[PDB]
Protein backbone atom coordinates (compact mmCIF):
# COMPACT_ATOMS: atom_id res chain seq x y z
CA UNK A 1 0.00 0.00 0.00
CA UNK A 2 1.35 3.55 -0.64
CA UNK A 3 0.96 6.53 1.70
CA UNK A 4 1.59 10.04 0.33
CA UNK A 5 3.14 12.70 2.57
CA UNK A 6 3.50 16.40 1.69
CA UNK A 7 6.53 18.52 2.71
CA UNK A 8 5.34 22.06 3.35
CA UNK A 9 6.49 25.45 4.60
CA UNK A 10 3.24 25.90 6.50
CA UNK A 11 0.43 23.60 7.53
CA UNK A 12 -2.06 22.88 10.30
CA UNK A 13 0.56 22.60 13.04
CA UNK A 14 2.54 25.70 12.03
CA UNK A 15 5.68 26.22 9.97
CA UNK A 16 7.84 23.48 8.47
CA UNK A 17 5.70 20.35 8.60
CA UNK A 18 5.11 16.94 7.12
CA UNK A 19 1.44 16.18 6.46
CA UNK A 20 0.54 13.69 7.75
CA UNK A 21 3.09 13.59 10.57
CA UNK A 22 1.87 10.19 11.79
CA UNK A 23 2.05 7.37 9.25
CA UNK A 24 0.77 3.88 9.96
CA UNK A 25 2.22 1.24 7.67
CA UNK A 26 2.97 -2.47 7.31
CA UNK A 27 6.16 -4.23 6.10
CA UNK A 28 6.29 -3.93 2.36
CA UNK A 29 4.42 -0.62 2.13
CA UNK A 30 5.88 2.50 0.58
CA UNK A 31 5.82 6.07 1.82
CA UNK A 32 6.05 8.71 -0.87
CA UNK A 33 7.34 12.12 0.21
CA UNK A 34 6.29 14.97 -2.08
CA UNK A 35 8.01 18.34 -2.10
CA UNK A 36 4.99 20.64 -2.45
CA UNK A 37 7.18 23.57 -1.31
CA UNK A 38 10.93 23.75 -2.06
CA UNK A 39 13.65 23.41 0.54
CA UNK A 40 12.79 20.10 2.16
CA UNK A 41 13.99 16.48 2.26
CA UNK A 42 13.66 13.42 4.51
CA UNK A 43 16.34 11.82 6.63
CA UNK A 44 16.20 9.05 9.23
CA UNK A 45 17.37 10.21 12.67
CA UNK A 46 20.21 8.32 14.33
CA UNK A 47 19.13 5.83 16.94
CA UNK A 48 15.48 6.57 16.17
CA UNK A 49 14.77 3.82 13.64
CA UNK A 50 14.40 0.12 14.39
CA UNK A 51 17.15 -2.41 14.82
CA UNK A 52 18.01 -3.78 11.39
CA UNK A 53 16.58 -0.91 9.39
CA UNK A 54 18.78 0.96 6.92
CA UNK A 55 19.38 4.68 7.36
CA UNK A 56 18.17 6.88 4.51
CA UNK A 57 18.48 10.47 3.31
CA UNK A 58 16.83 12.01 0.26
CA UNK A 59 18.09 15.05 -1.67
CA UNK A 60 16.45 18.45 -1.15
CA UNK A 61 13.43 18.91 -3.43
CA UNK A 62 13.26 15.37 -4.73
CA UNK A 63 10.20 13.18 -4.66
CA UNK A 64 11.38 10.28 -2.47
CA UNK A 65 9.85 6.85 -2.13
CA UNK A 66 10.68 4.99 1.04
CA UNK A 67 10.05 1.26 1.29
CA UNK A 68 9.60 0.14 4.91
CA UNK A 69 10.52 -3.42 5.89
CA UNK A 70 11.39 -3.62 9.56
CA UNK A 71 8.60 -3.26 12.16
CA UNK A 72 8.93 -0.60 14.81
CA UNK A 73 8.79 3.17 14.95
CA UNK A 74 10.85 5.51 12.82
CA UNK A 75 11.35 9.23 13.57
CA UNK A 76 12.29 11.08 10.40
CA UNK A 77 13.27 14.67 10.00
CA UNK A 78 13.68 17.23 7.26
CA UNK A 79 17.44 17.95 7.50
CA UNK A 80 17.33 21.76 7.19
CA UNK A 81 14.26 22.15 9.38
CA UNK A 82 14.73 19.66 12.21
CA UNK A 83 15.30 22.40 14.75
CA UNK A 84 12.04 24.08 13.62
CA UNK A 85 10.08 20.91 14.33
CA UNK A 86 9.80 19.27 10.91
CA UNK A 87 9.50 15.59 11.73
CA UNK A 88 7.22 12.65 11.07
CA UNK A 89 6.69 9.36 12.93
CA UNK A 90 6.25 6.16 10.89
CA UNK A 91 4.82 3.21 12.86
CA UNK A 92 5.31 -0.15 11.14
CA UNK A 93 3.27 -3.02 12.51
CA UNK A 94 1.48 -3.13 15.88
CA UNK A 95 2.88 -2.00 19.24
CA UNK A 96 6.25 -0.70 18.03
CA UNK A 97 8.87 -1.95 20.51
CA UNK A 98 11.02 1.19 20.28
CA UNK A 99 8.35 3.86 20.59
CA UNK A 100 8.89 4.70 24.29
CA UNK A 101 12.66 4.89 23.61
CA UNK A 102 12.04 7.39 20.82
CA UNK A 103 9.73 9.51 23.00
CA UNK A 104 12.39 9.66 25.72
CA UNK A 105 15.40 10.37 23.43
CA UNK A 106 17.22 13.70 23.40
CA UNK A 107 15.80 16.08 20.74
CA UNK A 108 14.91 19.79 20.35
CA UNK A 109 12.02 21.06 22.46
CA UNK A 110 9.80 21.94 19.51
CA UNK A 111 10.36 18.49 18.03
CA UNK A 112 9.39 16.86 21.33
CA UNK A 113 6.30 19.04 21.46
CA UNK A 114 5.14 18.04 18.01
CA UNK A 115 6.00 14.38 18.60
CA UNK A 116 3.87 14.28 21.72
CA UNK A 117 0.97 15.85 19.80
CA UNK A 118 1.15 13.30 16.97
CA UNK A 119 1.17 10.40 19.41
CA UNK A 120 -1.69 11.78 21.53
CA UNK A 121 -3.92 13.29 18.88
CA UNK A 122 -2.87 11.98 15.48
CA UNK A 123 -2.58 8.45 16.85
CU1 LIG B 1 12.02 21.14 5.52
Amino acid sequence: ENIEVHMLNKGAEGAMVFEPAYIKANPGDTVTFIPVDKGHNVESIKDMIPEGAEKFKSKINENYVLTVTQPGAYLVKCTPHYAMGMIALIAVGDSPANLDQIVSAKKPKIVQERLEKVIASAK
